[PDB]
């Protein structure tokens, strides 16, 4: 798995100037990839009825940009969880930059080993972060009663929902999230949108229908393919051509089955019995 590792400096050489590793969110189209990972972000916390003094936690909390944007929007704390030595040391420099009174902290760690209180939560493909009963009772239970979170996330389909679409993709589509989820995201597993919900609800969330985030997904992927084109020879000298194949497979690759309909990325909104209207 740990063969799977590829360093920072690499991911730089295909996504925007924010680092960011996740769907981009173009409203309008003709936004750069860089403001649309900005318009992503506050379409996430847009959904969150943040208010100034509460804090928001980001499970997954990336290169600190999502809290950074919270802090300076909706004058709240934060605390942010990442497992990245490399991104706890930039969010905490990124959170002391600003100019608040408001607190902030980073913590090397899962959510697993987060106990508490805060007044809404969001995570953003945390690919990092079997556990899904514990994951949405843990964050219904450190919620106050009018409280939200959004969870963005790719997802898969059933293999039932699959073979609906025919024999030959549903085997071909199975495969690919297998190379995923060995040697993109080791380890990781694609929820299905079905699942996202159905855990948030047994946990005591209401939960509305998911936002489909597909044809985002599909540009996103397309300019962060182009672009590691772009840098081929850059990036083969920063790993090898095995590092920059594998990533080209898996950008074109997820931008082909997005674009066929057998992958999606859902923004599920789960609010607790008392959140605001």
């Amino acid at each position: 798995q740990a063969h799977y590792d590829v360093s920072d400096d690499f991911f730089a050489l295909f996504q925007d100037p924010t680092r960011t590793y996740s769907c981009a969110y173009f409203e309008p189209p003709e936004l750069t990839l860089e403001e649309a990972q900005y318009a992503k972000v506050d379409l996430n916390l847009d959904k969150l009825d943040l208010k100034p003094g509460m804090t928001l936690l980001d499970i997954g909390c990336g290169w600190g940009t999502t809290m950074r944007r919270a802090v300076e929007r909706f004058d709240v704390n934060v605390i942010g969880l990442t497992l990245s030595k490399n991104q706890h040391a930039r969010c905490e420099q990124v959170l002391a930059s600003i100019d608040t009174n408001r607190s902030r902290q980073v913590l090397l760690q899962g959510w697993e080993d987060f106990a508490e209180p805060v007044d809404r939560i969001v995570s953003i493909e945390a690919f990092e972060h079997e556990n899904y009963d514990d994951f949405f009772k843990r964050c219904f239970n450190i919620m106050p009663a009018d409280g939200r979170m959004t969870v963005q996330s790719s997802v898969s389909y059933h293999p039932y929902e699959m073979a609906a679409r025919g024999k030959k993709l549903s085997f071909e589509t199975a495969r690919f999230i297998k190379f995923i989820v060995t040697e993109i995201f080791p380890g990781g597993r694609l929820p299905s949108t079905e699942m996202m919900v159905e855990h948030g609800e047994k946990a005591g969330f209401t939960v509305p229908e998911p936002l489909s985030l597909r044809p985002h997904y599909i540009k996103t992927l397309r300019i962060w393919g182009d672009t590691l084109q772009s840098n081929k020879d850059k990036a083969i000298e920063v790993t090898s051509e095995e590092v920059y194949n594998r990533y080209m497979k898996y950008l074109r690759g997820c931008e082909h089955y997005f674009t066929d309909e057998m992958l999606d990325c859902s923004l599920v909104t789960y609010l607790k019995p008392g959140a605001a209207a």
